[PDB]
């Protein structure tokens, strides 16, 4: 009784899942690219340990258009795909795929919390 939803709004990049297969708590299934990979989540392709990329005038293409992998909420069963790759999608509202079986598990800690 749960539906797989992303964390942002952008465009599908890929799908590492199957129709009628099982899922895992934190298992990648979908992917969406957006102009916002959080300020404390994405680790970016690489870093600047030193003068290896010359950030002084390095390229910007290597630091943008990040991607957000959509991992299942909890192990169980996954249905089919509603949309396809290369198709723009909205925030969590996008119910491309849904998960069935198992109980509704939840235990994250990224951001957007009002429990203090
Ligand atoms: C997603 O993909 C992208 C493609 C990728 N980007 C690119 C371009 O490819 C993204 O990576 C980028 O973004 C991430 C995070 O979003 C990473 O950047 C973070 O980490 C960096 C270090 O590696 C930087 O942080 C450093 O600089 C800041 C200031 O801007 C902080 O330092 C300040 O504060 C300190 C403590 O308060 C010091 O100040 C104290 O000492 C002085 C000395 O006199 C004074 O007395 C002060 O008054 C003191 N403080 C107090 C309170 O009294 C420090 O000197 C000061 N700097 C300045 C200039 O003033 C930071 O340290 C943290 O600071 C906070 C509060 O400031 C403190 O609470 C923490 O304890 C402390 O850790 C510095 N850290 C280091 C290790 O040097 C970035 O600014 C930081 N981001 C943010 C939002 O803060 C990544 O490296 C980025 N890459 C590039 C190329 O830019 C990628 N990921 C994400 C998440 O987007």
């Amino acid at each position: 009784d749960v539906i797989i939803k992303p964390q942002v709004s952008g465009v599908i990049v890929n799908k590492l899942f199957k129709a009628g297969d099982k899922v895992k708590k934190g298992q990648t299934l979908f992917i969406i690219e957006q102009d916002q990979a959080s300020k404390d989540f994405n680790r970016s392709k690489a870093l600047f340990s030193q003068s290896a990329i010359s950030q002084k005038e390095y390229d910007s293409s290597l630091a943008t258009l990040d991607h957000t992998e959509i991992k299942a909420p909890f192990d169980g069963t996954i249905g089919d795909a509603l949309v396809n790759i290369g198709d723009y999608v909205s925030a969590s509202t996008t119910e491309l795929v849904r998960v069935t079986n198992l109980n509704p598990i939840y235990a994250d800690g990224s951001h957007h919390h009002h429990h203090h």
